[PDB]
């Protein structure tokens, strides 16, 4: 039993998610607002000025999805605006770009591969044996697919050397030659949970383990902020209506969490604490809190 939608069906499934999320009745001052307000502008970032430049059938834009978060969320609205695009199906297969690492957390691989499975990806990896930069892995990649002219990229404002990005801008000199496609800019950490916990789709089940970044196996440790203590003020949840009235999914839709890697159930069992899940946090400042002290 591993969910699998035809590219077409995913496409329309994500549309139609995106649009009932966008008929959500919310307050002007409320995170639900804001993140429809950020789904408006992401909309038009790939309907107005993406796709009428470059070809999201022929090869000419791939994806690179990671499997955190941010790319999850971007991937659910790029699959939406496709469906917007050309319906509002001529693609098997949506090109994807992993660069893998040696120190991934296994639950990610995993991830990774349920959800190009689930989505009908088709899906490349660096490989994580090869030690080489990421734009080396890149470099690599285009060899591969020359047609590629532009590729996505699931990053946000406030993620490391997130600054001084636009929503298209060409590569770094060293670089392949493409135009970044970053539509996820202006999104901040409360709007990303907001959407994914409303989707009911399947997502990296180390987030609901208390990680709210997923760095690498050495370094990553779930949030110490979230870090349960009945001497500490309890956290209150802010995403209770996105839980409990999340999309409901058909009988061609409907989805589990699968759980965690069995090595990461021991990593996370060994640490003898208990932590909220990930979206109990909204300070996007804290995102990368959970980390191993290092001089
Ligand atoms: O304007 C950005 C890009 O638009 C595409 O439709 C053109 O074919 C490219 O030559 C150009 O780099
Ligand atoms: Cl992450």
């Amino acid at each position: 039993g591993a969910m699998v939608m035809r590219l077409g069906d995913a496409a329309e499934l994500c549309y139609n998610l995106t649009s009932s999320y966008l008929q959500i009745a919310a307050e002007s001052d409320s995170i639900i607002a804001q993140t429809q307000r950020a789904i408006n502008t992401t909309k038009s970032i790939l309907i107005n000025e993406t796709f009428p430049k470059w070809s999201p059938l022929n090869g000419e834009i791939s994806f690179s999805y990671n499997g955190g978060k941010d790319c999850q969320v971007l991937l659910l609205l790029y699959l939406s605006c496709l469906w917007e695009y050309y319906i509002v199906f001529p693609l098997t297969k949506l090109p994807t770009v992993f660069i893998d690492h040696d120190d991934t957390f296994k639950t990610l691989e995993n991830f990774i591969e349920e959800t190009s499975l689930r989505y009908s990806l088709s899906l490349y990896e660096s490989d994580r044996d090869k030690c080489e930069t990421m734009a080396e892995a890149f470099e690599t990649f285009l060899q591969v697919f020359p047609e590629t002219k532009a590729i996505v990229i699931g990053i946000r404002h406030t993620d490391p050397f997130g600054e001084h990005l636009k929503p298209i801008q060409k590569t770094a000199a060293n670089w392949p030659d493409f135009y970044r496609l970053q539509p996820l800019l202006h999104w901040n950490l409360a709007n990303i949970w907001s959407f994914l916990l409303y989707s009911n789709e399947p997502i990296c089940e180390l987030y609901r383990y208390g990680f709210t970044s997923l760095g690498n196996v050495e370094e990553t440790l779930p949030n110490p902020h979230l870090r349960k203590d009945k001497n500490s003020t309890p956290l209150k949840l802010n995403f209770e209506w996105e839980i409990e009235n999340r999309y409901k999914h058909n009988e061609v839709t409907k989805a589990e969490p699968i759980p965690i890697a069995d090595e990461d159930l021991v990593k996370i069992e060994n640490l003898h604490e208990d932590y909220y899940p990930g979206w109990y946090l909204v300070d996007d400042k804290l995102e990368r809190a959970g980390r191993i002290k290092k001089k």
